């Protein structure tokens, strides 16, 4: 198997024995395809539908150290024959140095910038198995298409609205970020029925100016990560209560540290789980749009 990506071309196992995958997501792709990692990294350390997966293939979850960042010596002592970081921060050493351990599936573009389909295209294809890549992609769009046909109403809320996804710190409102189109959990909105507004342009995110706030004001719906106190924060805040979706109370919050908000990055795993909770909170946000 030959991989072409960011750091040139991969000679692959076609049929790896051994799978480890790093950063977000890569292991519930191998999972969903019937592999079980020899290990994983770990999560801020398993969410429910990962372990879920694991039970149902009679697997254990093996862990990497990974927070403080990548565990070079843990990867390597899983024995990998193939490493799975489609959607990935790597850089060019990062790339280096774990192809030393074995062949490294690294994302197409730039780093953290793979949308979820283009993250099973990869590590489905580093794995042998690139046709049943596309099968786990439509069923996965099935899932998303069957739940918004079964729940018209909540279709209805949400399609044709503009979304921004932001991370906003109530600590801190002179400075937020802004997700764009590259990144996974932004456009995961763009297959929900949602739209981008047209200050959207690349980076993954960017940090805008609270001045520079009036351009997030053709927005009808915006998402953050947040707490129970976050959207009547955002009303109080003097430059930020005047834009359009806070105003009008269409904030999407997505409690932060629960795994309703790490599924924000979506998965074919995550997406089965999640949806209904996910479209539930979208869906009364954009009543407020």
């Amino acid at each position: 198997i030959v991989l072409d990506h960011a750091f040139g071309q991969t000679i692959l196992d076609k049929k790896p024995e051994r799978v480890a995958t790093i950063a977000w997501g890569n292991h519930d792709v191998a999972l969903a395809l019937g592999i079980v990692p020899v290990g994983f990294s770990k999560a801020n350390g398993v969410l429910p539908w990962t372990e879920e997966k694991i039970k149902e293939l009679n697997g254990k979850a093996n862990l990497f150290d990974d927070l403080d960042g990548l565990n070079f010596e843990a990867i390597s002592n899983s024995k990998p024959d193939v490493i799975l970081a489609g959607y990935s921060g790597i850089t060019k050493e990062d790339y280096d140095t774990l192809s030393k351990i074995a062949p490294v599936a690294a994302y197409k573009s730039k780093p953290w910038q793979t949308l979820w389909r283009d993250m099973i295209k990869i590590d489905s294809k580093a794995l042998g198995m690139e046709k049943e890549g596309d099968e786990l992609i439509k069923n996965t769009e099935a899932r998303i298409s069957k739940e918004l046909e079964k729940h018209p109403e909540i279709k209805g809320k949400i399609k044709g609205k503009k979304v921004l996804f932001t991370m906003i710190n109530a600590a801190d409102t002179s400075k937020f970020w802004i997700y764009t189109s590259k990144d996974p959990r932004a456009n995961y909105l763009t297959d929900l029925g949602l739209v981008f507004p047209e200050s959207l342009k690349d980076s993954f995110a960017k940090e805008i100016s609270a001045e520079e706030a009036n351009k997030i004001n053709d927005a009808d719906v915006i998402i953050t990560y947040g707490d129970d106190k976050t959207l009547e924060a955002l009303q109080k805040d003097p430059l930020l209560g005047k834009i359009n979706a806070i105003k009008n109370g269409a904030v999407a919050v997505i409690p932060d540290n629960t795994p309703l908000a790490a599924s924000c990055t979506p998965t074919p795993l995550s997406i089965n789980y999640t949806i209904e909770e996910y479209l539930n909170l979208l869906g009364n946000a954009c009543k407020n749009a």
